[PDB]
């Protein structure tokens, strides 16, 4: 009736040891970025306790853990936080989010859209299919982070629709899934052929709950002296 669950974690690699956290307390943000407690929130999920210190060093990271472990809050309490410190046609990103459907591009712009309750923070999503309120939206509050399909943002930025020459923040989402599907190209386009902000000024997170060839890869060809993390 009364046990624990193991949850295996390694997250060694490089000039980083145990820098964990336990409480959101233990991290200094804008005190109304605590909309986390209102996202029921209530303490760092493994990965988030991994991952989030190591995002706010300005680190590249490679994290193994599946869907339903705290992934999205990892990402985004980090980066939000930070544009929204510096508090505030085509778009310019600060920050990008590459997910493979628009199902899961959704799901993160509701959860940036929590994370934001009465902030300055434009969020903005773009993925295939049917929807040109999209374009107005990207013309509107030139959001500062975009949550997009692979396909569906070359798109836009191939219709000058959007520009990440000032996006210093990338994250792709279930890199394995992406792959599957064929986002490769537009990935490499994206990451490599936008005139986004390379090098030190280019912060790139990716997760994946599988780590194939292919993803360990794309983790050789985009991030630099990365942190490798897994959950589970």
């Amino acid at each position: 009736k009364y046990d624990s669950i193991p949850v295996s974690v390694t997250g060694p690699d490089y000039s980083a040891t145990n820098v964990i956290e336990n409480f959101d307390e233990l991290k200094l943000d804008p005190t109304i970025r605590n909309n986390i407690l209102l996202a029921s929130y209530q303490r760092p999920t493994p990965i988030q306790k991994n991952a989030i210190p190591a995002i706010l060093e300005h680190r590249d990271i490679m994290a193994c853990a599946q869907t339903g472990s705290g992934k999205t809050a990892a990402f985004l309490i980090p980066i939000i936080n930070h544009l929204v410190c510096q508090d505030l046609k085509t778009a310019y990103p600060k920050c990008l989010i590459l997910a493979p459907t628009r199902e899961l591009a959704i799901q993160i712009l509701s959860e940036s859209q929590k994370f934001s309750l009465n902030t300055p923070l434009r969020s903005c999503v773009v993925y295939g299919g049917a929807d040109t309120h999209s374009q107005i939206r990207e013309v509107q509050m030139g959001c500062h982070l975009l949550v997009a399909t692979p396909g569906r943002l070359v798109d836009f930025i191939e219709k000058n629709k959007i520009s990440l020459e000032f996006c210093k923040y990338i994250v792709l989402d279930e890199a394995d899934r992406m792959l599957d599907m064929g986002f490769e190209p537009q990935i490499r386009k994206i990451i490599e052929e936008s005139n986004m902000p390379s090098g030190i000024n280019r912060q790139t997170l990716m997760f994946s709950a599988t780590f194939p060839k292919e993803i360990q890869k794309l983790a050789a060809d985009f991030l630099y002296n990365y942190i490798f993390m897994t959950v589970g």
